[PDB]
DNA sequence: GGGGTGTGGTAG
DNA sequence: ATCGCTACCACACCCC
């Protein structure tokens, strides 16, 4: 029934179930597809061009598709009336996606099922649907195909399985730009709904990447929003949390909330901040990025994907990360796992016709004062992260060289097998042919 | 007195 | 039970 981490089937089984594995693998495939489809198309934007960004994503993607494709066992439930989540388990299992009914009760993606169940009023039951991974891929394919078929974008950039940044180069100062672009948003939404047999998308439309992303958030669910730099207002900025900004996650949020005393929205932040205080709080680069974002402007790093997508989407490293289900008794089993992981990576490296000249082993070790078993079944729990890299010299795809050095890096780090809670094996530098 | 490594962080 | 991946950016430290 259960495949343990010392079983040869473990990696196959874990990756077959892991939604985060699928997200990353799908993204890697989409980047490759982009490169292959545009090998003769030399399209890119310059700092002289005027353009409009359409940032397009599916509403509650896994929930929508899992519902549409649900087994006969779930015939009864109603996507507009019932709170619906996609997950594996029944207690401390991540909600991959939840529908907007579930969200009306305060349920959010990434919440455990056990937290979610508490938020429902008595009587109302949470509906848990299984993942339909294959069908997520087919719906994505129909999405990307529709975007291309419309023949309206100069550039279509894959962000994720359910999300694309689509660029139209346009003349500066078009008359009736808001109406003309609204019509495009309406057409796009209709075509994708038809082309995916009933999945909805939202669209954020602007003249910068950062504003198009924010506009998309404002549009959800099942809508569009057009907010150009010239349309910015306090009311717009009042609608966004600080971590709605790209590059602001949980850690950066914590720092900003401390420095600026818990602003409730981007408008509150806009009113309190200085560039110097930002940089002191979150560092020079991120500080500048945020400052620019609060003016509706993109930083230069973010713009690289417009100016040279082929360079940006090129793969520069290859790794696996397993930080769930890792429970080893001894070093013999750790070594066998490292060997299997190295072969998995070599099969991928060989499939993309590359070699590697540098590797890294990263591990998660149980914190001294953390419980031996965490609350989440097979979770890593609270850990310290340690890593060591090695240059191999000449670029290679030889198992003997790579795997031997990986096992050696494990020994240098000195983690007792019973304290190990996660492992990452990385090929950091790749060379073609 | 500039750069390589380990560490921390972000996005779906 | 439950499936906490993975590419890529940033930067503090520490070298002699
Ligand atoms: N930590 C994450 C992030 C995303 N996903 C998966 C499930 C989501 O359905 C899909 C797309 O991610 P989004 O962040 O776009 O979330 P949704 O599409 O579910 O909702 P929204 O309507 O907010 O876009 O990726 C996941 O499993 N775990
Ligand atoms: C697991 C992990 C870590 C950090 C965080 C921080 C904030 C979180 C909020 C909500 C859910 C959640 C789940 C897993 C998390 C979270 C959060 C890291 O410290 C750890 O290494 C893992 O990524
Ligand atoms: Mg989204
Ligand atoms: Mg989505
Ligand atoms: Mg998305
Ligand atoms: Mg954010």
């Amino acid at each position: 029934r259960i495949v343990a981490c010392d079983d040869p089937d473990f990696l196959t089984s874990y990756f077959a179930h892991s939604r985060l594995h699928h997200l990353s693998a799908w993204k890697a495939n989409l980047k490759d597809k982009f490169l292959n489809e545009n090998i003769h198309k030399y399209t890119k934007i310059t700092d002289k061009d005027t353009y409009i960004i359409f940032h397009i994503d599916f509403d509650c993607f896994f929930a929508t598709v899992a519902y549409l494709c649900r087994s006969s066992s779930f015939s009864a439930c109603d996507f507009k009336r019932d709170p619906i989540v996609v997950c594996h388990g029944t207690k401390n299992s991540d909600i991959a996606s939840c529908n907007y009914v579930a969200r009306s009760y305060g349920i959010k993606n990434g919440m455990w099922v056990s937290q979610a169940e508490k938020m429902l009023p008595n009587g109302i039951k949470l509906i848990s649907l299984p993942y339909t991974f294959e069908q997520f891929q087919l719906k994505s394919e129909a999405f990307y195909s529709t975007l291309k078929r419309l023949n309206i974008f100069n550039l279509i950039l894959p962000i994720s399985i359910d999300e694309a940044v689509c660029v139209r180069i346009i003349p500066d100062n078009i008359h009736n730009t808001n109406t003309l672009n609204a019509r495009l948003c309406e057409e796009i939404r209709q075509e994708i709904f038809q082309g995916t047999n009933g999945c909805t998308v939202s669209i954020g439309c602007s003249d910068s990447l950062v504003l198009a992303r924010l506009a998309l958030k404002m549009a959800k669910p099942n809508g569009y929003n057009i907010t150009f730099k010239s349309n910015l207002s306090e009311e717009f900025w009042s609608s966004f949390k600080l971590d709605d900004l790209p590059g602001v996650g949980h850690s950066t949020l914590s720092r900003l909330e401390s420095t600026f005393d818990s602003p409730h929205s981007l408008n509150d932040l806009r009113k309190r901040y200085t560039l110097d205080a930002l940089k002191a709080s979150v560092g020079s680069k991120l500080g500048m990025k945020i400052h620019l974002a609060l003016q509706g402007q993109d930083d230069e790093e973010s713009l690289k994907i417009l100016y040279d997508p082929k360079e940006v989407l090129q793969r520069k490293s290859l790794s696996i990360d397993i930080n769930w289900g890792i429970r080893f008794k001894n070093i013999t089993q750790v070594d066998l796992f490292i060997e299997r992981g190295c072969q998995y990576l070599l099969e991928k490296l060989n499939e993309i016709n590359k070699t590697t000249s540098q590797i890294t082993l990263k591990l998660m070790r149980r914190c001294k004062d953390a419980p031996i078993e965490p609350p989440k079944y097979m979770g890593m729990g609270r850990c310290d992260s340690f890593s060591r890299s090695s240059r191999l010299g000449i670029p290679t795809n030889e198992f003997g060289i790579i795997a031997t050095e990986m096992k050696s890096l494990y020994r240098t780090l000195g983690c007792p097998p019973m304290e190990l809670r996660g492992l990452a094996l990385q090929f950091n530098k790749l060379v073609d042919v």
